[PDB]
């Protein structure tokens, strides 16, 4: 909902291992433009390949991220979520802290008040855990079961509030104070 989000995708996805050039202004007006025109966020493979193939020249259409389309894994007129890819991309990347985070929080930070619920939490729990595989998905510890006991007790975390709504900085303090929900919200 804003360039600034973009930035913050640019050194991240960035490092990954692409090189994408588009500047963040020009992600802004591609993201919100790209999810304007489709109905809430499904694509197809005949277009995510287009748009992998022109966010990294210089990596082919199959290197890294080759695994996450499979992840995901289509399931109904061969469509699939973009957002949640996204987010998934992102988060798990594996790199600092604060900078996938200020960036899931900017990026559910739309164009309203300033503030994200645990409905929404969960949402992206769902993202990493779905991008996960049903077999690595066995290595995990036991406090990690569902996205459902993991971003209740994170909303229990840092909520302080069943139900309640989280501003751009207590998200970030939140995961940066406590080691939990760091480790509950990032991926493993
Ligand atoms: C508000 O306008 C949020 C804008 C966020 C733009 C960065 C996300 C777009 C890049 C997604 C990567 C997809 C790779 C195929």
């Amino acid at each position: 909902g804003n360039s600034k989000s973009g930035a913050l995708s640019k050194e991240i996805l960035e490092e990954l291992q692409l090189n994408t050039k588009f500047t963040e202004e020009e992600l802004s007006s591609w993201y919100q433009s790209f999810l304007k025109e489709c109905p809430s966020g499904r694509i197809t493979r005949q277009e995510f390949q287009t748009i992998y193939s022109k966010f990294f020249p210089e990596a082919d259409p199959k290197a890294y991220a080759q695994h996450v389309f499979r992840s995901f894994d289509a399931n109904s007129d061969g469509t699939l979520d973009f957002k949640e890819y996204v987010i998934a991309l992102h988060m798990t990347s594996a790199g600092k802290t604060n900078q996938k985070l200020e960036w899931a929080f900017s990026l559910y930070d739309v164009d309203g008040n300033g503030t994200i619920s645990k409905n929404e939490v969960l949402e992206i729990v769902t993202a990493i855990f779905k991008m996960i595989s049903p077999e690595d998905t066995k290595h995990l510890p036991e406090d990690e079961n569902t996205p459902e006991k993991r971003a209740e007790k994170i909303w229990g975390f840092f909520g302080k509030k069943d139900d309640d709504k989280l501003t751009e900085k207590e998200f970030i303090e939140g995961t940066l104070a406590n080691k939990e929900i760091l480790r509950l919200i990032q991926f493993e």
